[PDB]
This record gives C-alpha cells, sequence and structure tokens, in this order.
C-alpha cells in the first residue's frame, strides 16, 4: 500500500524506519509550506503564476536588499499573479506575503529603517514579518508597537540568528506567532556544527507551543546555479519536514538564482515524500500525552476531532475558522487528515500557511440567511473544493468542526460526516 | 507538571489530590501503584453495577426499597430455587419498589429485571424446564437472561429461539461455568450479548487455582468486543452470617473491577443471607474506590492500540468523545439513545466521565446497567413538533437532572452526542458545552 | 520446541500490550517453573508436631511465623525446637535439603507510643533463640524501628526487620518507615479495623508498589485463605486474593489462623503454592522489567550493576537459572528485585542467610556444608557445580539449559562483580 | 559522585527525557560534547591527500578508513597511495596517546555481474592486504557471492560492504545484506537510478535494516560537497552529517572532499566536529529498548553478554567496555545495542583493528606484547592494557566504572563474561 501505510502501521520507530518503501507513492496533499523570496530572478508576473503552480505558498521580501518602490513593484506582481488563478474558485490559492526586514545592525534596538518598512508593511496590506535578529521578548514588542493599530492583524514570526535567540528562547517563542530558524546568521553566531541542535530543539519547542517554525537558508543552495540539488540538500530538505517543521524556505535558490522554479518544484517533491514518511503513531501519542489539559473548547474540540479522524482514517477535517485559530489547533496534533479551512478572511487564508497541513479555501458565495444554512453551505463548499481538488471521494469519511454561534472563538462541534 | 499546570491553576490542588488523580497521572504501571493514596477520596458516582439476587431475605417491598437506595442496579431471580408464583411475587415486589421513586426524574432509578436459568443438568442442551422459565421471562418482562452452563454458541442460539418473536429485546448474558465454555468463548462471545464469570461451577469444573485466569482473559475480551462482563459468586460469602467481610472478599470485589467488570454481584448475600443491605452497601464502597485506582492513562492506550479501525460513525463519535472528556476532566458525557448502543460504545473506552444516557426506552433505561458507566435517565415528556427541538430538550433534561443530582456544576463542561436524524444508529455529533 | 512456547503462559508473556496478555491467558498452559513466592505459615496448636512440620515443609512453607502475642517463651522454645528437628530430618540429603527461616512477631505496642517492655524480653528471646526475622508489630514511624533495633543489641546485628504497617500513621509514615526497614508487612487484619475495610486494597498496592520501586521484601497477610481454617477448600474470593497478591508483587504471602489453629494447615500450604505457581507465569515480565529498569535510579554499585546485566542475560537467551554466590544474601536480593522469570539458586555457606532470602521472591537458598577448598577458585567452583547438582536434582536445570552465573572477584561480601554465561552439561 | 556539571555536558538532560518530543526540547547548544567521536570517518585518498604530510594531518583530524577509487588512478598509483597511509600511520607508533590504526578500503569501478577489470582489481587488494571492500553495484546475492570467491584464497578475511546503488538492490535488499558484511548508501549514483526526493527513504530504510541485523552501515556521498571548494561546509550539508549519525549510520564518508578538493583536513575535521556533537544528541532511552525489542533470543553466548554489559553500561553510566576480541565480532556485537560507553576493543589482530573501525563506537588497541604461560595473567595483562590506554587518552579516571568483556577460553567464539571493574 501506499503513502507509506505500512511503515506507518508499525509498533516501533526502527521497524518503521525499515518498512519506508521507495516504491510507495505519496497519495496526500503537500502540507509543509513553501516560503520563496521574491528578488530579481523571481520578480516577473508570468515566472509568478509557474511559482504558485509550483506550489509556493508565501513570497517572502528581503528588506536587507532592494527598496520599498522596488518591494511594492514585486508585491503588485505577486498580486496579479495570484488573481490570475481566481476564475476558478474551488481550485484558486492564496498566498501570502512575508516581509523579512533588514535587522538592528548593531544596537539592541529596533531601527529606524525597521521602523520605516514596518510602516510599508502596514500600508502595503503585508500577512507576516519575519523579524530579524531576535534576542529577547522586548524585541518583538517593539515590532509590534512599530506596527501600529492597522497591523494588529500581522503575524510575527521571530527570526533566532545568534546566541543570545537561542538562550531566551522561551521568553521570545511566549510573545511571537511563530519562530524561523534562521540557519545563516546562526551558524556564523554559533559553531556550525551545533546550528542542527538549535534547529531541532526550537522545533520541538515550536511543536509543543502548536506554533509555526520556519526551517530557513541553504536548504537548496546548489541549485542556484545547478537544476539539480545535492544529495546532502534533499536530505536536509526532508529532516526538517520529519523534524516537524512548518515551512521550509528558499532564499537565493529563488531571489537571483537560474532555477527559481525548479528550486520550489524540488521542495514540493521532497516535502510531500517527507510528509507521508512521518511515524503519526509515534508522533501523536507523544503530542497528545504533552499537550496540557484545557477546558478551552476549541482545544477540547480540536483533539477530539484528530482523534475521531485517525479513527476512521478520514480524508479531511473541514472546519470552519474566522481568524484560522481553529485550524491552528488542530495542526498542532499534527492529522494525517488534510485540514481543509474555510474562511471569508482573505488575511487569515493567506496566514493559515503558516501551520502545516492547513489547506486555505476562501469563502466568496453569496450569504444563506439563517445562520445555520450558511454554515452549512460552508461545510458543503469544503466538500466540493475537496473533491475538485482531489482530496475527496464520495464513500470517504470527513470530520466536521464548527460552531455554535456567529463570530471567532466558539467553535465547540465535531461531526462524522459520509462523502455524498 | 506542565501537561497538568494551567487546570491546576483553575481547578485547584485540592481538585488534583482526590479520586486518584496523582496515581492517574502517573507515567508508568508501577508509579501509579506507589501514588495509590487512602486519603485520596472517590468523588464520582459508581459507575459498576451491583447485580442482587432477590430471595427470602430481600423479597419484601420495604426491603428492596432500602436495596435500591444502597444501589443495586439489576435483580436476579435464580430459577434453581422457588417456583413460577414465587418468582412472579419478586418481580412484582421489585416493580412496587423501584415505581415507589417514580414521581420524579430526581429519585427514579430504572432495575433491570435478570432471570437466571436452572441449566442444563446432565443433559446436552436446552432443558425443557428452561424452556418453560425463558417462556415465563417473556410474559413477565424480564430485561436480561443469565444462561447458566453455556458451552457452545448452539446453547445461547437454542436460548434466543425459546425466547420467541416477543422476546427480541431481551439481553441474553451467557454463564461461562466450566472448561468446555472458557476453550469455546470466542464463539459464546460472538453470538451473546455479554458474558457473566460463574466461579462458583466453574472453581469446581476447573481447578479452583486457575479461575482467576479465566476471570481476567474473559474480562479482558469482553472489554475488547465492548460486551458486558459480570463477576460473579462468593465475592462477600462471608456476609451471608456476618456483618464485615473478610480482607480476601474486599481485594476480590476491587480486583474485579480493575480487572474490568462491568458488574458485580451478590447471590446468597442477597437472597439467603442475614445483611442483604449490607453486602449492597459493601459492593458499593468498594467499586467507588476501585474505579478511581483504575489506570486510565494505559487503558484508554492500550483500548486505542487494540481496537479496529472503524467507518462506524456511531463508534467514531464516541472515541472522540471519550478523548475530549479525558481533555478536558469532563464531568459528564450526555448521549441520546433509543437502544442503548451509543451509551455502550462509549462505556467501551472506559472513560472517567459518568455516561449519562438520555432514552424514551424504559426497557433500554434498565438494560444500561449492564454497562460500566451509564447513568440512565428515563425521559417521559411528549415529542416536540420540530425535531431540532426535541433533542434540544432531551439534552436540557440531562444537564438539568445532572445538576440537581451532583453530577454536575456551574463551570464544568460536559461532552454531548448527538445524531444527525431520528431513530437508533445515527449518532454522529460530539459537543463541548460549559454548564451555566 | 513449540510445546515449551505453550507452557507458562508464553503466549500472553509475548504481548504488545496488558490488554491483549490478559486475553492470552489460557487455563490450559501449565506452570514449568518453581514457586518463586514464599509461603509464611504462623505455627501453633495446629502445626507445631514434628512430623506435622515436615509435611508442611514438603507442601512449600518456606518461613514459620511464632506469634508472640500468644504462648510463653517455654512455648515458642519448643516450637523453634520443632521446627528445626523437622528441617534437619532432611539435611541427609544436601542437594535437595530445604533451609526454613524462623520469624517471630511481636505482640506490639498496645496503649503506649513505642516499644513495649515485653516486646524488648521477647526481641531478647529472640537473638537468643537465633531467629532470623523480626515481624514488628504496628509500625508507626522510623523510630520505632530503631527502637527495635537498639533492643535486639550487638549480637542481633544480622537478624531483618520487616515493619508490619496495620494503621493510618503507619500507612501515611511509609516512605520513611520503609527507608529503614528490611521490608514490610501489609498487615490487613489490623489495618481493616484503623482504617476503613474498603480502603485496604489502595494501602496493599501502594505498599507493595514501593517495596518493589525500592528492591525490599513485602509481605502480604491474613485472611488469604481464611475459610480453610475449618473447610477443605477456599472460596471463589479467596483464591482470587492470593493470586492478585502475587500479580500485585508481593514477595512473600502468609497463613495464620489456617496454619496455626485450623484443620487444614498442609493444605492452606499445598493451596497457597498451587495459586502462587499459576500467579507468576501470568505475570506480564515486559511491562515489569521495563518499568523496574525504567524506575530503578543509576548506580555505581558493583552489586547492582551486575544484578542487572544478569537479569537482562537472563531474559536474552531464556535462561532456566541465574546461580549466585552469597554471603548475606544482598547479591540474590538485588537479583530479585528485577523480577527475572528465571529463578535465582543462591549459593551461600551461612545458613542464616539460607533462610533470609526466603523474604525475596524467586530467590532458592542452597545451604553448602563443605568446608574451604585451599585454592579460593575452586571453592568457588565447587560451590557453582553443588548449584548446578541441586538444580538437575530439583527439576530446575537440564542438559542444554543456559544459565547465568554472579560471582565477586574476592572472598567476603560486597564484591559480586562478576556475570557468566554457562551452558549445562 | 559525579557532579551537577557532568550531567549538564553531553546532552545528559536530553538523554534522560521520557520522550522522544521532550528529548527534542531538551537540546543544548551549550552542553558540550565529552566522549569520543564514535562514527568512523572514511576519506578517500586521491590527488588532494595523497602525500605522506597531508596524510599524517588527515589521521589527526580523525580519517579512520583511507578510501582508494578504483574508478581512477591505476594499480601503480594505489599502491603509492596505501604505501603513504601506511608511511603517515607508522609514523606515530612511537607514541601511543596518537598511534592510531587506519583500515584500508578499495571501492571497485563496478558492473551484467562482476567485470573483468573488477577480479584483477579485487586481486590487486588481496596482494596488497586491504581491509575492506566496498562492492559498487551490488544488485543482487549472487553479486556478493562473486566478490567474496574472487577475493581468492588469501582474502577470505576481507569484509565485504555492498554498495546500493539502484532501484534493485533497493529492492533487494534483504538478500543483499544477509550474505555482506555491511552496506554502503551509494547516494550519488541511487540520487540518479532512482528519482532524487526519495534517496532519503532509502537511506533511512538501509540504516534501520543494517542497525536491526547488527551490521555496519556507511553514509555516502555529497556530505559535503560544498567544501570541495569553500573552507566551510553549507547549512544543508551540516545538517546532513548529523542526520546520517542520528539516523544510525556506524561510518561517514567523503568522495570529492577529500579525493580532489581544496580543503581534504578541513573536511575531515569538519565530519568529526559534526558526528561528536550528533553523538550526543542519540535519544538512547527509546533507542537501546527498540535495539532490545526486536532483537530475537539467542542462545549464542558471545550475543548474551554483550546485551548484559551494555545494560549493565548504562546502569553505572561506564566510561567504557573493555572487550578482549580476536576477530572483532565480541566488539561488533556489543555495537549493535549503541553503547553510549566507548568498546575499546583489545587485540592481537592488525587486520581487525582497522576492520572495527566500520563498527560504531569501537575504539581499537592493537596489542602486541608476548603471550604469557598462564593464560588469565594474559587476559589481565590486556584487560590492563585497556585500562592504562583509556586513562592515558582521557577517556577514563581513576574510581571510574568499566565493563570488561572476557571469554571462559583462549580463541575466537567463546565471550561469555562481564565484569564491573574500579579503576585504580
Ligand atoms: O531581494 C533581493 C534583491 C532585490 C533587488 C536587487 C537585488 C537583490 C539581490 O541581489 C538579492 C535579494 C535577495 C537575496 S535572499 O533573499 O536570498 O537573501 C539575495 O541573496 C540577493 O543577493
Ligand atoms: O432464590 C432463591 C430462593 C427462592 C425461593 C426459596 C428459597 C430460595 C433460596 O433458598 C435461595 C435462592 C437463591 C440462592 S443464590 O444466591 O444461589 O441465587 C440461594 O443460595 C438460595 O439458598
Ligand atoms: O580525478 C580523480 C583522480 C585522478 C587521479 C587519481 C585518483 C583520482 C580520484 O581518486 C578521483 C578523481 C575524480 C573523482 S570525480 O571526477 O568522480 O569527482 C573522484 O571521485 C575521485 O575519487
Ligand atoms: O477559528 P475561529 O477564528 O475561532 O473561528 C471559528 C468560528 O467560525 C464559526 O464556525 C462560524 O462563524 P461565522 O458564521 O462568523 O463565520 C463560529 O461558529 C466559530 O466560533
Ligand atoms: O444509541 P442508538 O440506539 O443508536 O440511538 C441514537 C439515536 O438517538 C438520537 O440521538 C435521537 O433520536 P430520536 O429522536 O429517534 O430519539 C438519534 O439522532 C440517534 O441515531
Ligand atoms: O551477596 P554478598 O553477601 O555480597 O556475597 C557475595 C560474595 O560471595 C562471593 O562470591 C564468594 O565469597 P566467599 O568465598 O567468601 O563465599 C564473593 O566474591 C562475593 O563478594
Ligand atoms: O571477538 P572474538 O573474535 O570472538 O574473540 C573473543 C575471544 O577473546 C577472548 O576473550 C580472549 O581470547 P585469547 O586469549 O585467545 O585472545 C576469548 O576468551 C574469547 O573467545
Ligand atoms: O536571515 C536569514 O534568513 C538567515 O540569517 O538565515
Ligand atoms: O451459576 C453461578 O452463578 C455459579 O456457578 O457461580
Ligand atoms: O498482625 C497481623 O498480621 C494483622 O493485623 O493482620
Ligand atoms: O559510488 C558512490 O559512492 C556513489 O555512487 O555515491
Ligand atoms: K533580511
Ligand atoms: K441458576
Ligand atoms: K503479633
Ligand atoms: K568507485
Ligand atoms: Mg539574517
Ligand atoms: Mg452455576
Ligand atoms: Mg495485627
Ligand atoms: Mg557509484
Amino acid at each position: 500500500q501506499q503513502q507509506q501505510l505500512p511503515a506507518a502501521m508499525a509498533d516501533t520507530f526502527l521497524e518503521h524506519l525499515c518498512l519506508l518503501d521507495i516504491d510507495s507513492e505519496p497519495v496526500a496533499a503537500r502540507s509543509t509550506s513553501i516560503i520563496a523570496t521574491i528578488g530579481p530572478a523571481s520578480r516577473s508576473v508570468e515566472r509568478l503564476k509557474e511559482m504558485i503552480k509550483a506550489g509556493m505558498n508565501i513570497a517572502r521580501l528581503n528588506f536587507s536588499h532592494g527598496s520599498h518602490e522596488y518591494h511594492a513593484e514585486s508585491i503588485a506582481n505577486v498580486r496579479e499573479a495570484v488573481e490570475s488563478f481566481a476564475g476558478s474558485p474551488l481550485s484558486y490559492r492564496p498566498v501570502a506575503i512575508a516581509l523579512d526586514t533588514k535587522g538592528p545592525g548593531s544596537g539592541p534596538g529596533l531601527s529606524e529603517q525597521d521602523v520605516r518598512d514596518l510602516r510599508f508593511g502596514v500600508e502595503h496590506g503585508v500577512d507576516i514579518v519575519f523579524a530579524s535578529f531576535v534576542r529577547k521578548a522586548s524585541d518583538v514588542a517593539a515590532v509590534r508597537a512599530a506596527l501600529g493599530p492597522e497591523g494588529h492583524g500581522i503575524k510575527i514570526i521571530s527570526k533566532i540568528e545568534n546566541h543570545e535567540g537561542v538562550k531566551r528562547f522561551d521568553e521570545i517563542l511566549e510573545v511571537s506567532d511563530g519562530i524561523m530558524v534562521a540557519r545563516g546568521d546562526l551558524g556564523i553566531e554559533i559553531p556550525a556544527e551545533k546550528v542542527f541542535l538549535a534547529q531541532k530543539m526550537m522545533i520541538g519547542r515550536c511543536n509543543l507551543a502548536g506554533k509555526p517554525v520556519v526551517c530557513a537558508t541553504q536548504m537548496l543552495e546548489s541549485m542556484i546555479t545547478k537544476p539539480r540539488p545535492t544529495r546532502a540538500e534533499t536530505s536536509d530538505v526532508a529532516n526538517a519536514v520529519l523534524d516537524g517543521a512548518d515551512c521550509i524556505m528558499l532564499s537565493g535558490e529563488t531571489a537571483k538564482g537560474n532555477f527559481p522554479v525548479e528550486a520550489v518544484k524540488m521542495q514540493h517533491a521532497i516535502a510531500r515524500e517527507a510528509e507521508a514518511a512521518v511515524y503519526h503513531r509515534q508522533l501523536f501519542e507523544e503530542l497528545r500525552r504533552a499537550a496540557p489539559l484545557s477546558r478551552d473548547p476549541t482545544e477540547v474540540t480540536a483533539i477530539g476531532a484528530v482523534e475521531a479522524a485517525f479513527k476512521c482514517c478520514a480524508a479531511a477535517i473541514i472546519v470552519l475558522t474566522t481568524t484560522g485559530r481553529s485550524a491552528q489547533l488542530l495542526s498542532r496534533y499534527r492529522p494525517r487528515a488534510a485540514v481543509i479551512a474555510v474562511t471569508r478572511s482573505a488575511q487569515a487564508a493567506r496566514q493559515v500557511h503558516l501551520c502545516r497541513g492547513v489547506f486555505p479555501l476562501l469563502y466568496r458565495e453569496p450569504p444563506e440567511a439563517i445562520w445555520a444554512d450558511d454554515v452549512d453551505r460552508r461545510v458543503q463548499f469544503g466538500i466540493e473544493s475537496g473533491k475538485l481538488r482531489g482530496f475527496l471521494r464520495v464513500g470517504d469519511l470527513v470530520i466536521v468542526v464548527t460552531g455554535w454561534r456567529p463570530g471567532s472563538g466558539y467553535t465547540n462541534i465535531m461531526r462524522v460526516l459520509s462523502i455524498s
């Protein structure tokens, strides 16, 4: 059988590895998001359409290079390429826009250039900020203050790039929306042979906290000049997914290299293979054991839904979400079932790419008069887009996660539904 | 510590010191035993049902009201003794005692009536007296049959045929009392509604020192199958003449509950002894202590690992509801059921939360006592015009009756299990509700 | 062979979960291993005759308990003499000889707050008569154990003190009592009067678990086969209670009125023997060994390090036995704490140690009486060969079996450090 | 006692964790490695690494096995490389603290079956006393039998490590592993023969199966590729080396990095540094439990002694397991249980001393003293040699506990004793 199911049913991790089969083809949709840096090699609308088709989920703009005018044109081109697929509403793909700051460049403070760039991000409607060189909780507070009242909804992903950031990780993670393991600077700031320890520790802690973690830098470096990566590069991408990374990133590979589309395609192919090789039997038991007891109905519904999905091998968990939170709480238990998140918020649809296994569907259908009927069409929309995209078939079982009243914060219902 | 820290701040340290919760949170079975505390008081309602044999010592309506208050859930009538006239009078007295509390859902306690057959004797199958007694049971509306000396699947088919078309709803609990019944256990369990480990005859039919192996094997297999299992005979034997049991007797009751028995039984202790009410009270006290001492962490993990994957929505909803109940330390799981099946599927995962089963069927309310942790509520209100409103009213009836009986408190989290359409077989919804 | 893997609940032993282990238990899977839980039989009018004591030793009695709550010093001295006479009547066959420990159970503190003056006199009687163990009644705190130890004096340094936990205070102060005691007795008679009867099983399971964790002997006592005082067969609750005490992890099981004053002393011993053998094969060693290993702290004591290596090696090859040379019994006790399925055959020259190792589950003491060889390595080998010959004669071993041999690098107690895999020829 | 500082080093807080997730969360960049590097480094000796002076630097950097790629050069070229390796190794024979045996491995050019050139190159290997053969493109058990037969009458002791480089080799892995001494995951050809994105699955599967079988597994090709031209590797390269060790590889290899690159010594130093870090990060608690649960019961005293010795080593945090071995088999059976303690293998065989580099955590000590007339005295002398080398090299201190594994009689195949010794 397909998707490494013989290896998935093994009684030990050792037997799981022994049962991995190169002929067991992946069937599930790719769960780990790809962040591609948009630069000289990947700026055109035509090239961006090819990168979206190849698998890009988040477009990163490196504010260490270019200018505000340059990045504004890149943002416009990304939006134009994304909207060129709006003619097919059940299959259109949202793409988040992330702003990566230049950093403090000396001074444990928020550069005035960073204040100006963060203000640019708010004015241009960016979804995420990758905050460079975060070394303490007060650095995150400074970024949040610089985003102002209009940028309240922007996610702050703190980049850990030095010894201080690693040592003060817990306080940084507590106030951040997520973390980026920025291996480039980290490998210069700490001994290169210790970076893998920092990566594995940060991924584990983010998985424990249920917060997004991005693995970044030199993942497919040789692809800047060559059409195929080295054996160490494919292994690095696969191991980042197996470590538990929610996102994988391409920097020079897409910003300035000769094969930007090929680099995205390679990350897509490796992530799909690595996701099927995840040993869910141990992973779910450990996530379940480590996750604290909770009296929050969204949290309680999420664990019940993921348990139910594993019991019936559910093809998907369809969840209605306003902010993306209910989808994030499902994602933290790493279900094998795809989490199809139906949302009316375009920003939440883009941001939800930070959470592994969450497939955002932006709902743009006319409302139903009775709230209960409106909820049911959003569920049938998740099922129709699910069927159109290959996630679901007639006869499949799905878990549907909804709330008892409109507005964010009221998820409390899990339903077992048979498709068609 | 960090996996229970926010909930310890919210519910308090006193909450986590009661009902053997420190022992329940242990990482190993050895650590679990080391953390058992005689000062950790049981809080939950007793979930293992007590079957009491009704005979000369426990027959009067006044005495039966005392036994219902002490905790009796199932009244057993041993057709190896008395007559049809004697047993019919016992049944009438049980029903009169049960109906004396029928004025309210707060006081009403359904009590199942079980008929224990005389058995095949030296014969190879269903005896003529058993056919007559089984017909008597159908005519008197008994809920359960404890079929004596079941040795093969064809013995339970013979009992089913002798109950006729009008006894289709009666549960057949096969009594395993000899070597053949133990060896053919799987085929017997497949066609039975449940099993009774009849240790009296078993201890004579096989070496006495092997009975505990048969008991533990049968309890384990019934737990795996999700079918009721009764532990029976000599549990509190000395209480036939003495007001207090021996140390081996209290240990035996506790170990039957820890083994996974859904029901515990009293035979001579209630049928002919000097302290029938005290024997019920003692079983009640021991079962509540033993239930809190169950190592749910390993038990739930093992029930999850052993149970095969399922495409039955009732089964899928039941495991999701039990997982949700454990996550928030839910006080109860309120389930709507017509036949008791949805409550049985919740019960097989052994939640620590009480399963409050709301049903319109009086027979299902009596029979669910066979499933550990199921508290039946008989709903007697007439149906609402809108089906969704009728469902909501039954859920609210469960909550109100739960609150008025101490099962629920304001601020508690309750898991509610319902279906998407009327009729049996459509349970598929789990809701997390905060009690206000 | 397939027959080997069908006996001693081996299908249930190989199960991946405790639930599947229970589902696989088979009443037709016969026990093969020797009974490892010791039987303490209380001595009284029904079991004092030398001829009756010979029958009780053959039935399986390992420890003779003298209850100082009854009788005079002259009575108990006569009990001791009869036990020793019955035990020594089998000394003519050194390969089959079974040592029997003598335990003195004290009267207790009564209304007083500590060690009574009668207990001081009885403890000194025990030292003078060479008793092996003291079952100290109503131990409520660590200072009660220190008072017993002081009353035994310098000549009773080798006597084991097993503290009886019989009330709420003893249960609450269990950790401090276990720390200074050699072991514990769950005295359920008094405990069931001192605390609610329905809570005794929790105290029993907690104390057995903690003793197992500490590697110290634990005795389950009182009313185990009570009905056998007057009836020839026990109730279903009684056989279940004995089996569950062994499954809980008790090192010893006890008979009080059943052997002291009942009509069936020999049969009560035989019944406990039969149940214990069945219950020992039903122990789920896969989880048990894993949990004992995980819970046991790291150690820099060579005897402790050799013991875990020897138990792990025994499980790897399904060793029939672990033969250990011991002066004080300590090396055998450290093997016993890991609950090997292999019998621990303890070869010793110390008659007191041979009697005392009965407190440890799975330890079969062999008293070696030959005078020391001039060459120490040859003396060690002769003792190992004596263990093998006794093992073969008693049915523990056969030619072709693998055995683990545990010895030390120099004479005297405290130097066990060697483990060897040996093929029986 | 050991002190709080002891329990903060070598990822001991992460090692004591109750779950793999907690283990990852407890990894600390400030927890320094203390144990000697246990994963062997195979360095390909070519134009960039051939001189005696350069070879001395590579031995000091950590090279344990010298690989000679018979796809390049000639017999005369490789014979000179072998001579230079032996000369560099013997330049440290005067000092017991620096003397390290180095195995010599011959990597064949490759094939329908065994090629004519491979028969001649295998014959060259036997004549030159090579220790290991890395057999290229092994696709079935009969390929291993052909190599074994070509190793003439004088070369049956040479270890055959089968290189799995294509779909057929992956599919017929079990039959190949059964007749091979070990496996090499030859990722270069494998990444061309099968889709590049599936190579990590083949690597993890082969490493797992070799670990289960107790046979050496080598991770090879492009581990530090960028170091062919640059002095420092990429983030993917350090991650790849660490993950190969964490996967369970016994050996890690350098090809172009040492054969033709600008930084051969630096590439060896980098693999040394990463492997030491990755070895301390191994989650032994789950690993040992799983190796124990998966390994079948055994009536072989060497195998029974080995598991008892590894269990005893974990119980006391033993600094080393000193084992007397003539063929290296007793050290290999200790190595399969992945002890945290170094396995110091004391042997009179120079060949076995070179070959045990294939087994993770085995530190060979060649013993050349003349035999004692009393066998028990000869064993004691060898045990003390391992303790004294261990004190000299920093493995041991007075007061440490060591596990000693010996047999009851001379000759190979009788290991059955495990002793706990206090270092005095
Ligand atoms: O965005 C840019 C860019 C924008 C405008 C002019 C030039 C560049 C450029 O040269 C560049 C960029 C990004 C990266 S990065 O994302 O890979 O870090 C680079 O390495 C890099 O060199
Ligand atoms: O039901 C009866 C009964 C009915 C009518 C007259 C007399 C008896 C009677 O004497 C009796 C009964 C049950 C048991 S039971 O506990 O074994 O089931 C007895 O042991 C027992 O003695
Ligand atoms: O040029 C050589 C060479 C030349 C002369 C003697 C020996 C080698 C040699 O050993 C080598 C070489 C090239 C490669 S490559 O071209 O395949 O990358 C190797 O891998 C490799 O090992
Ligand atoms: O995941 P979030 O942000 O909490 O949103 C979940 C919310 O979505 C719903 O399912 C539907 O709400 P809306 O009708 O407002 O879209 C709510 O019942 C629930 O509270
Ligand atoms: O447990 P059972 O016997 O399957 O009954 C559960 C049934 O009860 C309900 O919750 C309510 O059904 P009714 O309205 O027929 O009483 C159904 O939706 C569900 O199928
Ligand atoms: O278990 P103990 O009391 O520590 O005794 C074990 C001792 O027995 C021996 O194996 C043999 O000692 P003896 O020759 O003194 O009997 C010692 O090497 C070892 O120290
Ligand atoms: O690992 P190998 O090849 O089996 O060698 C182990 C052998 O070494 C010894 O420990 C010592 O043997 P020698 O004295 O012959 O070297 C033997 O007793 C044992 O059989
Ligand atoms: O900024 C980054 O992404 C880095 O340093 O790796
Ligand atoms: O029939 C019974 O109930 C018995 O034998 O125990
Ligand atoms: O003293 C005892 O043995 C008791 O109270 O059980
Ligand atoms: O031969 C090799 O080592 C390869 O192909 O990677
Ligand atoms: K930047
Ligand atoms: K009957
Ligand atoms: K006494
Ligand atoms: K080659
Ligand atoms: Mg940076
Ligand atoms: Mg009967
Ligand atoms: Mg007493
Ligand atoms: Mg190749």
